[PDB]
């Protein structure tokens, strides 16, 4: 019947504007299961939606329950729903239309779930969705790598690799045979080496203000997870058609985008947006199961507690990802 949740109901409230609230169990749709919710896991964008930044596209409609990463048990499954069973363990991702992840309850459409298996725990795989699809993507698409032995062998640049991302993009670039360049804070660079970086900056360095590899490595391709560089800077440390990944892009990246496309510059800007498939997800967690790629856990809060993993997102000083239990 009813449910414990977070909502926002006005853009701008930060931590303060997260309101506790007893809301409706969702019900599923004919394609949708519902998950009593065991892990939840936040992601940048969430409190940037409600910062008011992704307007006039997000939040579609007042009040919001945040986040769309997902992991629990099957409660309840929709007419259509074939793959899956109440009891059975899942990872999903939720529709970043209508949010539920800051609840003990959520609808997540089926072609957006994925069996967790036993060695998976539940705050592991919540962790996956965004961060780690998105860290795939980048690799997989615009870097070309494949993940088996078969792809291109690269130098890659991964920035704030300390972070949701960035630590899943070091651990993957890894796996397709890729010298990895990294930058982070201080305190992470010992944490950094540890995901597989072959070389590790501090960014307030000059080396890695400048982004210069000891090798003096030039990138093939750079998934930037950090928000501070223009193109100016990546330029000279890229290979001769490098690409360099945005994976959090705004309109200066857009425009970069726009014009490099226009003028043909042979180093390119690449705008990235997710495209979550269960492909993919199925085989991030096959990954996480088989230990070829470990989901670092900043911090655990409870659901009662939820402001404080929102404000530690919005600090965004988070190492790997921060996680809701309920």
């Amino acid at each position: 019947k009813l449910m414990h949740a977070l909502q926002y109901n006005s853009y701008g409230g930060g931590a303060a504007g997260l309101e506790h609230v007893q809301v409706p169990v969702p019900t599923p749709k004919s394609n949708e299961v519902c998950l009593k919710l065991e892990a939840t896991s936040l992601n940048p964008v969430d409190w940037k939606i409600q910062k008011g930044m992704i307007r006039p596209f997000l939040p579609r409609k007042f009040p919001c329950i945040p986040a769309t990463d997902v992991a629990g048990e099957v409660v309840e499954v929709g007419s259509g729903v074939k793959n899956f069973k109440a009891g059975d363990k899942v990872v999903a991702v939720l529709s970043h239309l209508g949010g539920g992840g800051l609840a003990e309850f959520a609808v997540a459409t089926e072609k957006l779930t994925v069996k967790r298996p036993q060695e998976v725990g539940a705050a592991e795989a919540a962790a996956l969705p965004v961060a780690g699809l998105t860290a795939l993507q980048a690799l997989t698409n615009p870097a070309g790598l494949k993940l088996d032995g078969t792809g291109k062998k690269a130098n890659i640049l991964v920035t704030a690799a300390s972070g949701g991302v960035g630590h899943y993009a070091v651990q993957l670039a890894k796996l397709a045979n890729a010298h990895v360049t990294a930058t982070c804070g201080a305190r992470n660079i010992e944490f950094v080496k540890s995901l597989g970086a072959d070389e590790v900056l501090d960014y307030k360095t000059p080396e890695g203000a400048a982004l210069k590899s000891p090798s003096g490595k030039k990138y093939d391709a750079v998934v930037h997870c950090a928000n501070g560089i223009p193109f100016s800077v990546f330029e000279p440390n890229l290979s001769e058609n490098g690409k360099v990944i945005d994976i959090t892009p705004g309109p200066n990246a857009m425009w970069t985008y726009a014009v490099k496309k226009i003028t043909m510059s042979k180093k390119q800007l690449v705008p990235l947006l997710l495209i979550p498939k269960a492909e993919n997800l199925e085989f991030m967690v096959n990954l996480v199961k088989e230990g070829k790629v470990k989901t670092v856990i900043d911090s655990k809060h409870p659901l009662s507690k939820a402001e404080d993993a929102w404000a530690k997102s919005i600090d965004g000083h988070a190492t790997g990802k921060i996680i809701v239990e309920p």
